[PDB]
């Protein structure tokens, strides 16, 4: 289970919903978030209804404002509960359909380039765990939810371009 508390204003003031599942949905009771309280879980905010658009992940912890989840806007418009994994490990590859230079991480890496020398990964393969992809090190830059699967082009996981800097498991 999970659970969010989802603010219309800043600092856990106006309108506010309590969320326990996935929701593709969030337009008809939120105009805007402006904050959240994570209870429980691991979320994904999305700028965007039915899990598309920027996407923000959200751990356990109070977000007084949007800027605190890293969001560029208080627009949040479907929330999903990432589900728990118990193990994580990933493949990176240089090009695309697993050829080239492969390197497997099974913790957070804050940044990439310091131990993969490539600046753009071109597919991967998600063997264990959801993660999260970032296009900056240092967990900065958009945002890109990995669930367990093959992605075998940067497409697949939703980036208009192979650009990652840092990538994080999606744990407590
Ligand atoms: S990814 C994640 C975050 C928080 C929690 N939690 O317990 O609050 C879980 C979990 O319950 O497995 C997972
Ligand atoms: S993959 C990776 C890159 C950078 C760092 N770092 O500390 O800067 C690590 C780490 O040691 O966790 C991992
Ligand atoms: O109570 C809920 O859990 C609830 C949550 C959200 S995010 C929107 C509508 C809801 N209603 O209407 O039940």
């Amino acid at each position: 289970m999970g659970k969010i508390t989802l603010y219309e204003d800043r600092g856990f003031q106006g309108r506010h919903y309590e969320c326990s599942s996935d929701h593709p949905n969030l337009q008809p009771y939120l105009s805007r978030c402006n904050s959240a309280s994570v209870d429980s879980g691991c979320w994904m905010l999305y700028e965007q209804p039915n899990y598309s658009g920027l996407q923000y992940f959200l751990r356990r912890g109070d977000y007084a404002d949007h800027q605190q989840w890293m969001g560029l806007s208080d627009s949040v418009r479907s929330c999903r509960l990432i589900p728990h994994s118990g193990s994580h490990r990933i493949r990176l590859y240089e090009r695309e359909d697993y050829r080239g230079q492969m390197i497997e991480f099974t913790e957070d890496c804050s940044c990439l380039q310091d131990r993969f020398r490539f600046n753009e990964i071109h597919s991967l393969n998600v063997l264990e765990g959801s993660w999260v992809l970032y296009e900056l090190s240092n967990y900065r830059g958009r945002q890109y939810l990995l669930m367990p699967g093959d992605y075998r082009r940067y497409q697949d996981w939703g980036a208009t371009n192979a650009r990652v800097g840092s990538l994080r498991r999606v744990i407590d």
